[PDB]
DNA sequence: ATGGGACTTTTTGA
DNA sequence: TTCAAAAAGTCCCA
């Protein structure tokens, strides 16, 4: 239902859009928060226009009309003029209305700019000096469908395939904003780096300067939520300079109350601050500190091949119903299952550096069983067991599959070869070659090397560089930060990695096959392979010239 | 009970 | 026909 932001952010908001407004030259600025839910910025907003009216009210009684402006009359002044609200609860706005009434402690009936409505589809009259909140986070699972139609036909430009939507109340928050207005918000972080976010990132980029950007990474800012957050605060105002802000919180484990204000936190050395331009983003936001932009720069120039250009990706089994189709490989129910229906089967975490673990699940592969009458004992006693649930998937209701084939089978040759594959959520690379033929769902990602380009790079060497502390910093660049210590390893990101090839090929790849010869013996000493690691690193350092 | 850690399905638009 | 993206993740315990 509603969330609540905590105070040392709300306060912060507030006083990023306010705490330099001119209530002299601009005694009616418009507020707005359209998701405002019981208030936790407008309240505070309150506040803040309370105390900066009182302590110019003399001068405004001079300025302007001296009966107007007394300190008894600010309460009206506030709610008359200056205080917009939207929600789509109403519950939620009347609690606002009572708690706003009660600031004062009837007259006369003192409107109050509340609305309870769609703040997406509002016909909205007027534009805003400010705004501020915290919008709605649907993503396109959770999203209904019928409502999803609305934004794909009238917000496309900012929301299309996966996108959220919070980059539509971005985009109607821009778009409301008056001309030289600020708005300051707290969002997911994942539109900075998501594909989805191309666009929005586009349309802010294009029609507001951004000043400032707090990225929070993977700390917890929502207890209890699994959200990653940052802070966006811009502006319509004409400027020459457009250089953004950018605070990165270093340690991800800090309590966000360390101190009262988030300024302090800020501004301590749990924090790192940097500039970016504006002018120099392109379709993807590089946020990052001088040495990381010189070390990215290095790395890109001097490769001359990407992973896209040499290999080919693919996404793993999508069964739709995995305890229908995965067993473990112990499960007597294997028996009456014809071994050449059966496939190894892999998790994420079974992926270490350079080499999966042994598998300990089998997958049926369903789509080979011809029909239900040759293999009934399968249907009936396995795959059957979920049939219901099997019968909901979407290709299933459609007719495109039957109930007891898997959802998103994909090519079986993709899979039974030598190939790399890497988990998709990790807090570190970890790219393995595959022996075993190992299938997997969506949470390992694979690709093997196009024939074209087996001469120029192996396997061997492809797991050197891509596992070493160079790489592992390299793609964390640019990588997509979920959650802590976790990031996306997508295609979308990990085929964009750039890779080289110059004289220490032989080295760094032999350096390699030692590694892997060592995690695949049995009486393993792993300590050894830290130290070939480190005498790898320092190969791909100079090859780098970094 | 909350807060922190290990781990990751299938729905969905294109 | 069939690809790949998406954490207001999910679930557990001390
Ligand atoms: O969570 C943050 C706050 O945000 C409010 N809020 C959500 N969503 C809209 C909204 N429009 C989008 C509607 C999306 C939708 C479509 C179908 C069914 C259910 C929701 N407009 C104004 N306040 C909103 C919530 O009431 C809450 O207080
Ligand atoms: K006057
Ligand atoms: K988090």
């Amino acid at each position: 239902g509603i969330y609540y932001t905590p105070k040392i952010i709300v306060d912060y908001i507030v006083k990023k859009t306010l705490k330099n407004h001119d209530i002299i030259k601009n005694p009616y600025p418009r507020i707005l928060d359209i998701s405002c839910g019981c208030g936790n910025f407008l309240l505070e907003v309150y506040d803040i226009l309370y105390d900066l009216f009182e302590e110019n009210i003399y001068e405004l009684k001079k300025k302007y009309d001296e009966n107007y402006w007394t300190v008894d009359n600010i309460h009206r002044h506030i709610l008359n003029y200056c205080i917009y609200g939207a929600d789509i609860d109403e519950k939620a706005i009347s609690i606002l209305k009572d708690s706003l009434t009660n600031k004062k402690v009837d007259e006369s009936d003192i409107k109050i700019n509340l609305f309870c409505c769609d703040s997406l589809k509002k016909k909205w009259r007027y534009k805003f000096d400010y705004i501020v909140g915290n919008p709605p986070y649907i993503g396109h699972k959770k999203l209904e469908k019928k409502y999803k139609k609305f934004l794909l036909e009238k917000y496309s430009e900012v929301y299309k395939d996966k996108a959220d939507l919070y980059f539509c109340f971005y985009k109607k928050i821009i778009d409301i904003l008056k001309q030289g207005g600020i708005g300051s918000v707290i969002t997911p972080r994942y539109f900075l780096e998501s594909l989805s976010g191309k666009d929005l990132r586009e349309y802010i980029k294009s029609n507001v300067n951004v000043q400032e950007i707090v990225d929070f990474l993977g700390a917890n800012i929502f207890k209890n939520i699994g959200v990653s957050s940052c802070i966006l605060t811009f502006d319509k105002k004409k400027t020459k300079e457009t250089y953004i802000d950018v605070f990165k919180i270093k340690n991800e484990d800090i309590c966000i109350n360390k101190f009262e204000t988030l300024e302090e936190l800020l501004k301590s050395s749990k924090f790192e601050h940097f500039n970016i331009n504006q002018r120099l983003l392109s379709d993807e936001w590089i946020l990052v500190n001088k040495d990381d932009e010189t070390f990215y720069n290095k790395i890109q120039e001097k490769c001359k091949y990407s992973l896209e250009d040499i290999a080919i990706s693919f996404q793993g089994i999508i069964t739709g119903c995995d305890k229908a189709f995965i067993l473990s490989k112990d499960d007597v129910k294997l028996n009456l299952v014809d071994d050449k229906f059966l496939k190894c089967w892999i998790k994420s975490k079974n992926i270490n550096k350079y080499i999966v673990d042994k598998s300990e699940y089998r997958l049926i592969y369903s789509n080979d069983i011809d029909n239900e009458n040759t293999n009934k004992r399968i249907l009936d006693e396995i795959i059957g067991l979920y049939k219901t649930k099997l019968e909901n998937r979407r290709e299933c209701k459609s007719g495109i599959r039957k109930w007891y084939e898997l959802q998103w089978g994909r090519e079986k040759l993709f899979f039974e070869r030598k190939k790399i594959m890497y988990p998709y959520k990790s807090n570190e690379n970890r790219f393995a070659i595959d022996y075993d033929n190992n299938f997997s769902s969506a949470d390992v990602y694979s690709f093997f090397i196009k024939e074209e380009y087996l001469d120029k790079f192996s396997y061997e060497y492809l797991v050197g560089i891509l596992n070493s502390s160079v790489y592992d910093k390299y793609f964390k660049i640019t990588a997509k930060k979920m959650s802590k210590n976790i990031y996306d390893y997508y295609p979308n990101k990990v085929m964009k990695i750039r890779i080289f090839r110059d004289n220490n090929y032989e080295e760094i790849e032999n350096l390699s096959k030692q590694i892997i010869s060592i995690l695949l013996n049995k009486s393993i000493d792993k300590g050894k392979v830290e130290k070939l690691q480190i005498k790898m690193d320092n190969l791909i350092m100079d090859s780098l010239g970094i």
